[PDB]
């Protein structure tokens, strides 16, 4: 069996199976643009459901990365057609935390939003009924939010790690709090 | 920078980077249950669009596989919540080719449907405005559909390969023509 | 309470509440382009779920109409951007029943596809777990497929009317059968 | 031919044709639970796109309403299957303005959130490439956001109205500014 679901970015500089030292065929993988878990996305949420319910996976890892073309385009003011719609979700976050990112130099900004994004996505994953109910029936399931420093090797980027719904709150809220005061 | 998009199954035994021999950084990856390109899926289309228009990728491979849970689930009679909605598209393909699969022996049906599905998804991909337009303005873009077997490798197929909308027809119809011979 | 869900086309020549003689605020309404019920559409399927489960509605009416801009564009070979993706579903039907429509004069065609579409959509609605489970717990729920002749007043367009899953099969299969032999 | 798009709630007490006094045939209608424009919803965007580009409509109205089940459900703690995914977007809006609503009295919260939601959805609509582009090539298009009350009529609001991306900002931020006064 696989023991982890890996939700990562479609981008190539992020190879899930290679960068970790984990055994081959242990990762059940979903990748989309800027690693998103949108409330109304049947594509991602099907993988999560197949993972949790069918494969009884005990760990979902969400994982962003620095220099993500996703995050950059999300902040660019440029019509690239259909991706612009998908990235508007990321922009909602950008402006949700706009005061933080406002302060930052216009490049720390890119990587900060990258970190914030993962937190927010773990937060979406955690409010999923797929996940929520797995918890409620006593299933062991932990969520995780990391960022792969593409020029280095990754950080358990955040204390954004839930094993229940309340631990989701503690984690996320602390995550956001911390990153809005260094 | 990337040069290929790979749309595969989320399944852990079909990792894109292991199963290809491209240079690292060259693959841009989407995975989802049973490797679908649904006409109205923002997530997958967002990736395709990002590949063709922004990254200017010139090859898309859709990789399906034998002994695939998605296909098995699509044929099974069991409720798996959201997964069911996702596989109703596959169940349509199962119905579209019911006569052919009706002939086949119950065991050989999953592997047939896996092969049909890869043809069908390439047919979807190619009918995309994203793709259609890329061709319509003369950008070079080839679609390839293959099937991987864990105990056996890629089935020497002859199978699915479009570089224009006209060849998409020729390749698609021929693939189905061939599968129908039994 | 309302007692019917009306899934109709966004188009204006089709006013649900007016054209019927039914009491005001009896119709819970969803309208989209060419009245579609796509397996993976959270928008429509949310209305259906709110209808069936929360409002305990006993009747879903799907209802197309003749001279539907949806059906026309679906058959047109013209890029209109984002709607083309949504209409590809209709095109899958067009070519599913292509031999029928092939025979017909190129305008009977428009209205035939309009009728076929409703049948197919009732069929999608009926394979929904939302609907299916309502049936399984003994809830009284009937589906219906009509077409509003925009220049006349409508026909229980088809014997496409399910009160369970097996009555869905009988109805749909007969529907398609009939319309492929006049 | 149409001249207005109406995006309203599916709710039976808020029928678009009754609540307006347009000539018959002029309204083009979308309804869904709690009148959302989600950035990655093919169904709603398909309608908008069809209105702006094909039908060349010059006004879009988003109509919300008081005592709306969608809003009530979004705030409630109950599982309603797919509906939950759909309302997580509304629950985000509830969180986005938590401080403001936190002030408010528990009863007055639904009606506040209904008002915020209409502002938010107009803000989404206006950030659409569909809309943005229409303006960007100088087509005339005005967005309007209103709230309807069954026992009272449309709340004399001053509220939400964009005819350009800059006015979308001005109108949106001002709407929120105003709602915040209490
Ligand atoms: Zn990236
Ligand atoms: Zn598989
Ligand atoms: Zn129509
Ligand atoms: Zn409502």
């Amino acid at each position: 069996t696989p023991h982890y679901l890996w939700i990562g970015c479609s981008n190539s500089r992020v190879p899930a199976e290679k960068l970790t030292n984990l055994e081959p065929g242990e990762l059940f993988v979903h990748r989309n643009v800027a690693n998103q878990v949108i409330h109304t996305d049947f594509n991602c949420l099907s993988v999560v459901q197949y993972a949790v319910d069918v494969l009884k996976i005990e760990h979902i890892i969400i994982c962003g990365h620095t220099n993500c073309g996703g995050i950059h385009a999300a902040m660019a003011d440029k019509d690239l057609g259909l991706i612009n719609n998908w990235l508007l979700h990321i922009r909602d976050i950008w402006f949700k935390h706009g005061h933080l990112l406002g302060k930052l130099s216009p490049e720390k900004r890119a990587d900060m939003l990258t970190k914030i994004n993962v937190a927010e996505q773990v937060y979406n994953l955690g409010r999923t009924s797929i996940v929520k109910s797995a918890w409620e029936r006593g299933q062991k399931l932990s969520l995780h939010g990391w960022v792969y420093d593409v020029n280095d090797g990754f950080l358990v980027d955040q204390g954004v790690m839930a094993t229940s719904r309340e631990t989701l709150e503690i984690s996320y809220r602390n995550a956001i709090a911390r990153l809005s005061i260094l």
